């Protein structure tokens, strides 16, 4: 099951990785899937990226004296799925998603007929015309996806927060005062001065799982082997809630406390022996 006919003198090798880091907590479930076609004079090959992406979202006690009352919730204000390559030999054709999508749920499909023929469809409808398709679903409530940067070298994609539902209507992202509430008492724990898990949505409470794909072509000829990383990580932002008791709950945010915290793979493919293996990682 690592080798597909899709029509002519052309099939799908099928390779598969998976990295993971408890330091990171991230999880790599990348699927290499290799085109052999005679009919089109070129490497081919299409990576869709899948795992999950932990939330990393805590709730703790400030310490320091002052601090008694100073509760803090660090969470993902964005997730980061990226993929970026040097070899001079190695561009990306496509990538999904392509735009900016703001609905809940990401469906799109990647279609390849012989020939060298791409094209891609925001929709997992119908109707088998490519002779092969990958395809990518990811839910994303309360989030909104955009390509960041692209080029022929990289992609990058950013799954941020966007609006969420409250006991009393929408908040944005931004909003100082999200997530927090007075927890009925000076005795409360760190936990009861936030939003409890059934007003946090999945990419908060518990984490991201990617689902984005990018084919990347390469030369035919003295050109044996590339490289290129892969990014899943998220940016984190801090919310301090502090109780006056007998008056009130005062909050303030650190928005990007910690940007960029990614876990990055490096890879190598062996476009001769159609074959994937890791370099290293961080
Ligand atoms: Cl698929
Ligand atoms: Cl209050």
């Amino acid at each position: 099951t690592n080798i597909e006919n899709i029509g002519d003198g052309a099939e799908v090798i099928k390779r598969t990785e998976d990295v993971s880091s408890k330091k990171w907590g991230v999880t790599q479930n990348v699927q290499f899937d290799f085109v052999k076609d005679k009919k089109y004079n070129k490497d081919a090959l299409i990576v869709k990226m899948q795992g999950f992406i932990n939330s990393r979202t805590s709730f703790s006690d400030v310490k320091g004296s002052g601090y008694e009352l100073t509760k803090r919730m660090i969470w993902p204000f964005q997730y980061n799925i990226g993929l970026t390559t040097k070899d001079p030999n190695v561009s990306l054709i496509n990538y999904l998603p392509k735009n900016k999508i703001e609905t809940t749920d990401v469906g799109q499909t990647l279609g390849y007929n012989i020939g060298g023929n791409f094209q891609s469809a925001p929709s997992i409808g119908g109707n088998g015309s490519f002779n092969y398709s990958k395809t990518i679903s990811y839910t994303q409530k309360s989030y909104v996806s955009e390509v960041d940067k692209q080029n022929s070298k990289s992609v990058k994609w950013g799954v941020k927060a966007n609006e969420f539902v409250t006991p009393d209507g929408k908040k944005s992202a931004h909003d100082r005062y999200l997530f927090v509430q007075s927890p009925n008492g000076p005795t409360g724990s760190a936990r009861e001065y936030f939003a409890p898990d059934n007003q946090l949505p999945p990419l908060v409470q518990s984490g991201f799982n990617p689902s984005f794909i990018t084919t990347l072509s390469h030369e035919k000829g003295s050109s044996d082997t590339s490289e290129f990383e892969i990014s899943y990580g998220r940016n984190l932002d801090i919310t301090y809630a502090t109780l006056f008791p007998r008056t009130g709950i005062y909050a303030e945010r650190k928005h990007n406390a910690f940007v960029n915290r990614n876990f990055v793979v490096r890879y190598e493919v062996n476009w001769k022996t159609h074959e994937i293996k890791v370099k290293g990682h961080n």
